[PDB]
């Protein structure tokens, strides 16, 4: 009912409790991604050296992310617009909410707690080629419109939260959705009927999706450099790619998308 | 989606269905059958040749209560698209299948949350030509004529997991008895051939126990070996029913299935 508020120092308290969680999302998860997340996220990790045991403090995240990329972690305390979203992007600063979840929410909740953020988005602000593309997406929406937004999060979705890698290793996770949940690494690495697709941004553009559900397709670049072509274009050439988008009209819906509510 | 409504019949109980309607029909049922060929059970096949539905017009009920009458004692019974578990129960208690009387729309072709005309009586009524099947119906018609809210949940689950999303392992092979499924292309495509779904032998306190939603691809599925399997349920008093419930209830749901957990 209450997200947090840092104290005029920007520090936070979190009960043993809030300590106790954190650390049970972190060792499950540290299983959960060995041979699974990037090895571009993996470097984040190290570079972050993030507590195992207790939730760190913002400013423990963003002193690293300051020295390696120009980032920082921005508490926010209710639930933010889009605007706001692309606004603090563009500014170098990453949204990150202020609470964790309950015990009984511990396997899955629907708003991104501190946990789903720090260390399943985080570690890759470390990484020049990553924390470049997200600034240059928030960029991409400051004067965007409604629709334009909705196509935006659309490319924001199959990079950002669900992007996966198709490396000469095998297959690889970078996506923050993916890499902070056991459920979701386990069936993006494993479900073998899920379609996993090259990365081609018009068909990202023109893909329907829905939060709610097991996603029933992936895009896969082949390293996270391969941002750098995205960071690249120019926001007219993306709202041209938006435009072209929209000319051809969304792909047909999966079927489960077109089950979802 | 779309708000629909039932049509208004005759008063001799015939419904006008326009050109447009009977074609919408036509295109579901055409590619339905050709899905179902070798996946519907045997059972459900056999409701098919008892039903002897055209495939170019939708039906009036009469046509198909004449046909439920003969073999169970069953009848199509005209309801408005959306009606209470207080009706529902009700009708299903006396033998009175509710039937919706409208068709989806050409935009909700593929897929709709409401089951129109094709869903109920191509997905629902082959199988109330079968002993077996109608008995069940009218057995879990009545488990729910006294049940508390509480009580429902469970039952709806039964209902679930058997006559809506029901699978048979079969000596030929995993077959559909499921409605829900039935009805379906997406459905049955993926009940019949989804590599990493559970597919479990049906128990009924299992059952009882499993979370699930609806607007998801299911993580599970109940098997019996065969529709007649459904007479061991059907035999047991309201009481060794509720009996059953207050047994799942006391020992809480089973660990929902990740999908579930991440589902609105």
């Amino acid at each position: 009912y209450v997200s947090k508020v840092p104290d005029e120092h920007g520090f936070i308290e979190w009960s043993t409790e809030e300590n106790l969680i954190w650390q049970e999302l972190f060792t499950r998860q540290i299983a959960c991604i060995k041979d699974k997340a990037c090895d571009e996220y993996h470097e984040g990790l190290a570079k972050l050296n993030l507590p195992t045991d207790r939730i760190p403090q913002l400013d423990e995240v963003s002193k690293v992310l300051k020295v390696s990329t120009g980032w920082e972690c921005y508490p926010v305390p209710a639930l933010i617009g889009f605007g706001e979203f692309f606004r603090l992007l563009s500014e170098k600063k990453f949204p990150v909410a202020t609470f964790i979840r309950s015990r009984e929410e511990m396997d899955y909740l629907q708003e991104p707690d501190i946990f789903h953020e720090i260390f399943g988005h985080c570690p890759l602000l470390t990484n020049s080629s990553f924390a470049n593309y997200t600034e240059a997406y928030g960029k991409m929406g400051l004067n965007a419109t409604k629709e334009q937004r909705v196509f935006l999060a659309r490319l924001y979705w199959f990079t950002i939260e669900f992007g996966l890698l198709d490396t000469p290793k095998g297959l690889r996770i970078y996506g923050g959705g993916v890499l902070s949940s056991p459920g979701e690494t386990d069936y993006a690495m494993n479900n073998t009927d899920v379609d996993r697709k090259p990365f081609d941004i018009l068909d990202v553009l023109r893909t329907p999706y829905r939060i709610d559900i097991m996603q029933p397709i992936y895009y896969m670049l082949t390293k996270v450099s391969d941002l750098d072509e995205i960071r690249k274009f120019e926001v007219d050439d993306i709202m041209e790619l938006v435009a072209q988008a929209e000319a051809l009209g969304l792909h047909e819906a999966k079927f489960p998308v077109k089950k979802a509510s």
